[PDB]
């Protein structure tokens, strides 16, 4: 709230009256924001490296572009949430859009308005109207074209909200229409892949500091664990870990091959059924 | 509160004082906050995702269009009541009312009270009225004319909720009235989907965990558990998961087809019934 | 109290002052609201799908409509207190009736006193006293007829409350007076509805997870189970459940036929002596 | 808060108004607190002393430049973070840079508001426009020319921003596209790395404790524990401490052959499997 | 804070408006603060008690100055922190330095405005312009040379922590550079020392208390002990202390001869393998 | 806080504007209170009464003034810090300065300004400013002198500060460059004396205890003692105290002969190593 | 505080301003609150008693009157203290000093300012200025004198804080310079009188309680104990009390006569080894 505050303070909008500028100004407050938003939505994803890896060293579309594009779509579902509430945000308060079209409004009514007005002062002075500079003869004419200008923001606004509404509807009926599998075999695929995430994560951790452990007992002559540590060392003894290849073989896009009509759900799952 | 108040400024009417224009961002305000909190009703729901599901590789309208009219009508009860709660909270409010409908009115009065006003002055003063921009020569007709448009949004929006609410009613007395079955059965039935799904979800997390400590176990040498999911594994062992067409069984509208006589409430029971 | 000022806000009325018009509103603000709440008083109550799969596959008004009409005296007793606890409190705050009946008053002392006030002009300023848009010449004309007319509102409402108070006391001593039976009975057969619904319900619950975890069991392989489920499926096995005639045998109308002297109280329990 | 107002109070901006000085102010004010905090980023980071460690001695880029580049990223993906968020909060805040180039601007407009201002007084002015130095013949001149150059400003830091965004995305697309292995097998890396460093240091610890032991007992004839520090010595005896050139091998950077296809992730794992 | 404003009230600036006397008094209240910090990190730090009785006694510069060097580096990084956080958050708060050289200042536009002012009265009134004592005809003159002197002390600030800053990381990449040993070596040493140090004061105290209780116990016939001090003497008997020569060996700057390549981290480790 | 500044009020400053009068008074307002907070730091220190204790009786400077010396500057160490808080925290506030001086300055530049002020006024017109009993004439002028005279007190205790910590630490050199010993063997010694002082003081108010409770005993019959003292008469019994040339024995200065080269570290040592 | 504050406001001065009869007043308020202060601490102090019960009966000075100086000197070192905090409280508020030499004033410049005042007008005057009675002719005059009585109060309160000083630490000096004995043997000295003190009267509660519970049972025939109590009879049983000349052999001065060289402490002590 206070510090949500401060910190909203300087992002706030500030724009700069003037004309062939403000537009730029408003270009960059919206999607300058809603860019770093959508890289970072990219770079938090962790699938994105999957993806990555899965296809710098095999080089591989041999599948289709199409195991990639519901990946990526798991991606920008997980990402572009982030640009689009803030273009949004930003449309429906209208201030950017204000300051960007402030400088494009028909000055016919402002040139009869202002007693023959030119272009040259017509648009400086159309691009002053988001600072409030217009004078008491057009402070009228300056709230119609904000209250104008603001209705074109928020239906824009809307506008995009709907269509980005429809297009996650369609993108879901077309992941379940798409899809080879049902719904609730697809839900069982997602917990398992949470499963073995977690339990990975689990095992790679307790994995790596054995082998951490044994490599330093080699080093002093003992090792310092608490309890648990002792327990781990006492449970898991390791003689040596896995091979690059082996580990090559685990990543990767998840694959859903049915080796003899028996599912595999993730390539861990297809190494291990191989063996 | 705060927040709340925080949250609504930016979602909150401004009216456009513009004719043929304000109407539009009216129908804007008013329809697509109702379409979103529609189309995200239908996405919440899971069941439209199993009516996707089985209408997409089965193909089957076999039984009828009905039963998808029963789930389809469980569909928009769930979700439907986001669109008529917003459009009611609106038309009461009946400031989009009066922002949409304020240049359609009658302008003679305003013609004979203006000193005989053009149609050209008249529609435009017209739509400036919701922004209380009425001189003294009009303010008092457009208090009238706003007590009026008030009077018709929410004589709307009482009528609508009136209608929904008998359309709520005889959608329950049709759901009853053409129910197979009893009420009491309906009750049996509702309890054992909710039991079915609540044990298969759980199922298949478990099911699922320890599939992916097998693999995992295959891979690493161990496993990294809690005493939780040591348990897991001391009871529940796995030699191999369910086929895709065996999974392609279960999934699908909830049928009611009877074997022999005796009932089957949902398609895993009767998947295992038929074995 | 804050979020309750903050909904009876946008709920509260507003008397659009407008001759043949504001009584409209004021008929629909009363109604619409009273209406709905009577409807959902319908819905809310389970009894009348009782009532409903009572009469729609059986077809059966071979009793009487008496116990139909008993039912339907207690389905009101839940339901209807909803639509008269909002006539009596718009009434006796009377501004729906002032907004209803001020454009019916009669104008011959407001001819008198507005120097021959033509029915034109009448029939409007009489419209207009409910927003207080009286003038000096007129103000303590519209206090005395809002005082008499708030007189009529609350004169009406005492009378509703009180109409509605001997009808209530008329129908019980109705209900007590057609009673086939005692007044302990009829609190034992209460208190043996209410136990029959509890347990029914929990055993309903309790069975239909059996038969769940049965289908889940023979799916899988096992079921994910809590303590209290293992003692669930540990006490009560499940062959079959029950047929579909069976479960119609235990709907309907609570019937009270004695069989062989020796009362049986409600359906299941008509059905259990029956074996 | 309180203290932070107190601390951010004397760093805060003071606008020297005096041409060609305002501008050395500014680049001070921004670039020796983001200088500072990168240094200190390179200061806080310890594998800028493991890489100096790795070319000092061993005088060694015989593998690459490209695995100190490597390293290099993490010890500027650690540190670099706090040189842009302090360029950027002073970009978008403005002051540094309108403080810089208000003595820049093009003084035409000026010259021909203030009746032929002579560069002499019109570059001074300029400078003076930050301290809100200009009269009222100039005051709305100042808030042209401070909003334009707070346009410029936050356009910089908007574009600043992105292109570090841009930038943090191609290093990690270039880390996983010149990776020579997998990304779980990178995560298990990390975990090696950092269970290797924790365990290294507790026994670093424990390990110099006992030897301290031995020598202080060595020369008062007993030693002062706790019940720890008894157990320690119970546990852990020492004859003699590791040499250096085997404390050598265990320093440099993090290499990733792989002896006889094993992989080795740490050089401490090296001289382990080495024996 | 109340008593921290309570302090600093006493140890604020007062600029005495006066010339060449301010300087003197802006010299003293930076530096001798700065000198008094300095010196008590000197007297705080325990080393250089351990560097003068390595020098003084021994007269050895045998070894090197270099030695003594990184030891001095460890006492000024201990130390020199408090002097310069001070002559920083005076110059950044500019008070001192703008007392100083206000009596420096080209006095030519100061003659020019104040109608040929002489170097007696502009030296004197440029002494006075700190306490704010000009007058309407130079108040404005006296913000422009209090804003340019202000950028002054401001900037040699920001240039003082830039180079203190480059300082500290060039001393840390020659003590990494110089270093005879590695880094994680040397991580052990800083372990080994700390290990050594607080092992040493627990066996000091404990077993000076030792010796006071065999004094005391001579003297008296018993002694008073808690039942900790019971323990100590049950566990910890003493014949005798330590000699001086003996105890002159453990003392000195903390050497890393090798005895035969096996490493010795301090002279109390070079006295036990010694033995 | 608010009984400090009750406290405060009184020893508070109160220069009497009188020539040749204040200076007493600031002398004694400085001096005494340092006087009496060190003469009390002689009081509050006990090792100056063993210093006269060793002197009184035995009347032995036989060894050197230098142990006394160094006994003394433990003293002074303790002691001397009181007054020196005094002087510089009087002198930084300046009042006592002030007040001192005020009737001192060269009335050169006051005779001038108050039209050839004789030095019979002149003296008695300076001791009144430090009242602010300056006139308007003058009012500037006893703000200069009064700011310069402030100059000359803040000087001079940031000089006596400065001058007291070097000479601090010029002590602490002298002590470890005249040290017939480590500094580790220092700091033994140092635990030793607090060991030895706090098991003294136990083990004498034990044995007084003890003694006064065998006289007691043979008064009266028996004795009143709770649990603690009953397990102290249990534990140590005693026949006969300690002879004074004993006792004179143990008191003295604490000597460092080193009796066959193995140390002794009080007197008390010294005494039970002669037995 | 409050309470402290409701007391403080009677006991607080009020000068009355009248000639011969002000300093009367101030001399009683100092020194009668002064002398009752010192007659209560020698009445507090049970020392005293001992030594007017040494001097009664036995009409000894037969040592010297020196042993009977040092136990006066403990005696108002435990005294004395409250009349000389009053003093110097006073004193340097100064109130009572300006209203006892405020009627001693020279009053040459009163005389020379007040247009030849007569010595009867003179010296009333002059006693009416603590009451700030003075004109505006001479209120400048009275805030002169007021200082310079304030001045003289001041300075001799600190005087008089400062020889007091002096004086306690020349008594402590001639304690221990005079002193037959050790530091060390007068404080195992100080803990004998005050483990024989309270030994003596907890046991003296104790054998009053059991001689008054043995005439009580010879009285009634039993005692009312609690547990405690119980306890005491059962431990400490007594034939008889101890006769008044060997009560009289314990009191008196205590003694530091040495039997046969052992040293006796106290006269219980010395009553103990007699036997």
């Amino acid at each position: 709230t206070v510090g949500s505050q401060e910190l909203f303070s300087v992002v706030a909008f500030h724009c700069p009256c003037s004309p062939a500028r403000n537009y730029l100004y408003g270009l960059a407050a919206i999607g300058v924001p809603a860019l770093v938003l959508f890289i970072i939505g990219i770079i938090l994803n962790n699938h994105t490296w999957n993806l990555v890896a899965e296809c710098q060293h095999r080089r591989t579309k041999n599948c289709s572009a199409a195991p990639t594009f519901l990946l990526l779509s798991s991606i920008l579902g997980r990402a572009a949430v982030a640009p689009v509430t803030w273009s949004v945000i930003s449309l429906l308060r209208g201030e950017a859009y204000v300051c960007a079209l402030s400088e494009f409004v028909d000055p016919s009514s402002l040139t009869a308005r202002e007693e023959h007005f030119p272009s040259a002062h017509a648009t400086e002075i159309l691009a002053r109207f988001p600072c409030k500079e217009n004078p008491d003869n057009l402070s009228d004419f300056r709230e119609e074209v904000s209250r104008r200008l603001r209705y074109e923001s928020q239906l824009f606004g809307w506008l995009l909200i709907g269509v980005v509404a429809i297009l996650v509807f369609l993108t879901k009926c077309l992941k379940h229409y798409c899809s080879p599998l049902s719904y609730r075999q697809e839900a069982y695929w997602a917990q398992y892949r949470a499963n073995e995430d977690q339990l990975f994560q689990r095992t790679a951790e307790v994995h790596s500091r054995v082998l951490a452990a044994n490599n330093v007992r080699r080093f002093f002559g003992f090792v310092a664990l608490n309890k648990d540590d002792e327990e781990l060392i006492a449970n898991f003894p390791v003689e040596g870990t896995q091979p690059r290849p082996q580990w090559n073989a685990i990543t990767g896009v998840y694959l859903y091959r049915e080796n003899q009509g028996l599912p595999l759900y993730s390539r861990l799952h297809k190494w291990a059924q191989g063996l």
